[PDB]
């Protein structure tokens, strides 16, 4: 008796007679595995691998997968997109198996009702495309990254470009199935409300294996308008603009968003600030808002076209200046070794302060470390903080992104050592007590879960607390009653509450 052979007899056993599992022995093992694995920081030889990668198409294979691997012992690790931050998808410590949904990305859209039906393995590129396809005045409110996997992206939150007018991905889900520790597939009707609540912004790699999403779909205006505008003048100038951005974007009416970008441009050199906007509506009406609102920034109308929502969608993500069909694209973009670290700010940062932060970018190479900043407004202030696990919504300024992306394997410690001294550097300035991050930028630094120790509950809250709010509780409350033997679990996961504190 051993685990990969009892696994697969097992699996055979659930379901007889394409290709549903891979081990090492199979041709295409590697570059299944490594095919989205997003942060090459995890690809080396010394990287765990799992005994098997399983593919499923149909709940029936999920179904089984749960229960073989429950019966011979082995770890499961879901992987939608690919995308973890820190390979927690693709990566155990102990023998596991990755469950790929790639085969599982099914999109169905009812053009009348404004519904989806949208399977776990599918992109948001997908998504978006099919969405618009139907309908140009249609879309659903998401990240940026046309690669991101929905079941990772979903389960955690998500949000993007219409964040300030709907809310995060979590806020527009209807339904979904789902599958948990025995093995049942499961709707919101037959997950009852904790559960439905829990997969929405709580990871859903906490409580079982998400199949599908039922979405509903959010208007979307036929014009918007976007400019985009490149500044790099003498720092303090540049903090001159930036404070004037902190104290305003988030001001806006939700028809605008106004992020901002910094990274370093002259390789061998001078710090660049970039402003870009989506505008709902036309040329003529955002030039006089910006000519209004923030004169300084001085854009005009030779600055910005109008676009198509998909052109926007495209325009804002991970590809080169052409046509649409990249949205379906899987190996789009290219991928780097990456790290990211976020904070959420509550009290404009000190112009003074802010220098220094973007001093420290000259500190890496050119175009290695980057800020990203988007604003904060609009709908996320009247969106309750427990209506979902997802906590941080009113009285947020702005959100702050540090991340650094390299190619070298060796270069790994200094450049994952820069993101933090900046983190750390920043702490006085960012949210406080306690200090807000957000579980789709996941980051161990804010405290590990181990296998190889007790469980310690208030230690978990530690971290818990920070991802989610008041939030943490209702989340071990619903760990506790579904997965109360904790086999759904990861190097930071929601425990369960040990039987004698029942
Ligand atoms: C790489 C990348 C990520 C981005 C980017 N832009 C984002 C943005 O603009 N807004 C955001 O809110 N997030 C952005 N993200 C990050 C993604 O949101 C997170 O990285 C997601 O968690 C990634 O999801 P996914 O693409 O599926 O990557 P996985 O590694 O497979 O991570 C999934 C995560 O959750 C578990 N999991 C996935 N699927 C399931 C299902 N069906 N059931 C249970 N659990 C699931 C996995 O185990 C893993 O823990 C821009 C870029 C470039
Ligand atoms: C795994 O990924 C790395 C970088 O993408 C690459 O060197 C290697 O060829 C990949 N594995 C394959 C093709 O089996
Ligand atoms: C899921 O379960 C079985 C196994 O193949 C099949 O009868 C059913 O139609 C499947 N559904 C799919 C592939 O959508
Ligand atoms: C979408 O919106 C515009 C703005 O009113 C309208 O003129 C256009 O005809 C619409 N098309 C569809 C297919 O909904
Ligand atoms: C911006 O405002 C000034 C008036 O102070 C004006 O001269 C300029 O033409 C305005 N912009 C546009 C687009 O008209
Ligand atoms: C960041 O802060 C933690 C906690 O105080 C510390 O252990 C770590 O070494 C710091 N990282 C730096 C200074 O880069
Ligand atoms: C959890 O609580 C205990 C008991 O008071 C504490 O001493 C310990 O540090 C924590 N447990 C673990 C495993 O870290």
């Amino acid at each position: 008796a051993n685990p990969r052979e009892n696994f697969l007899k097992c699996f055979s056993k659930h379901i007889p007679n394409p290709k549903l599992v891979y081990t090492q022995h199979d041709q295409l093992y590697m570059s299944i595995l490594n095919s989205t694995i997003q942060n090459l920081r995890f690809i080396s030889d010394t990287t765990p691998k799992p005994l098997v990668i399983v593919t499923p198409s149909n709940n029936s294979h999920i179904q089984a997968t749960i229960l073989c691997s429950k019966k011979v012992g082995l770890q499961i690790r879901t992987r939608s997109g690919g995308h973890d931050a820190e390979g927690m998808s693709y990566i155990s410590q102990v023998p596991f198996v990755v469950v790929d949904l790639r085969n599982m990305h099914s999109i169905k859209i009812d053009v009348h009702s404004q519904t989806a039906w949208v399977e776990a393995g599918a992109t948001l590129g997908e998504v978006y495309y099919w969405i618009n396809e139907k309908n140009e005045n249609l879309s659903f409110p998401g990240g940026y990254c046309p690669t991101v996997g929905v079941g990772g992206h979903f389960s955690g939150g998500g949000y993007g470009a219409l964040m300030r007018n709907y809310g995060l991905a979590a806020d527009n889900i209807i339904d979904a199935h789902l599958v948990n520790v025995d093995g049942k597939v499961l709707d919101r009707k037959s997950m009852g409300e904790d559960l439905f609540w829990a997969i929405r912004g709580g990871g859903g790699e906490n409580f079982g294996i998400i199949a599908a999403w039922k979405i509903k779909l959010v208007a979307v205006p036929s014009k918007s308008t976007i400019f985009s505008v490149k500044k790099n003048m003498e720092i303090h100038g540049l903090v001159k603009l930036f404070n004037k951005w902190q104290n305003i974007a988030y001001k806006y009416d939700k028809d605008l968003v106004l992020m901002t970008h910094f990274i370093t441009k002259n390789i061998t050199t001078t710090v660049h600030g970039y402003f870009s906007s989506i505008f709902h509506g036309g040329v003529d009406s955002l030039v006089d808002l910006m000519n209004k609102s923030f004169p300084e920034l001085g854009i005009k109308k030779t600055d910005c076209k109008e676009f198509s929502w998909i052109d926007t969608t495209i325009f804002y993500s991970g590809v080169v200046n052409f046509k649409k069909e990249i949205l379906l694209d899987r190996s789009a973009g290219k991928k780097t070794a990456f790290s990211i670290k976020l904070d959420y700010v509550k009290k404009p940062i000190p112009e003074t302060a802010m220098v220094k932060i973007l001093e420290k970018l000259y500190e890496e190479d050119v175009g290695a470390g980057m800020y990203v900043l988007y604003p904060y407004g609009g709908i996320m202030e009247e969106i309750s903080e427990s209506a979902i696990p997802f906590p941080h919504r009113a009285g947020i300024m702005y959100e702050l992104w540090y991340t650094a992306s390299w190619e070298k394997q060796e270069d790994n410690e200094k450049h994952i050592n820069w993101v933090r001294s900046v983190y750390n550097f920043t702490t006085p300035y960012v949210s406080q007590n306690p200090r807000l991050a957000y579980l789709n930028y996941r980051d161990l630094d804010l405290g590990k879960t181990n296998h190889a120790s007790p469980n310690n509950y208030t230690q978990a809250r530690i971290w818990g607390e920070k991802y989610f709010g008041k939030n943490f509780n209702r989340l071990v409350k619903v760990k506790t009653k579904v997965d109360p033997n904790n086999f759904f679990r990861n190097e930071q996961s929601i425990p369960p509450l040990p039987p004698h504190h029942h």
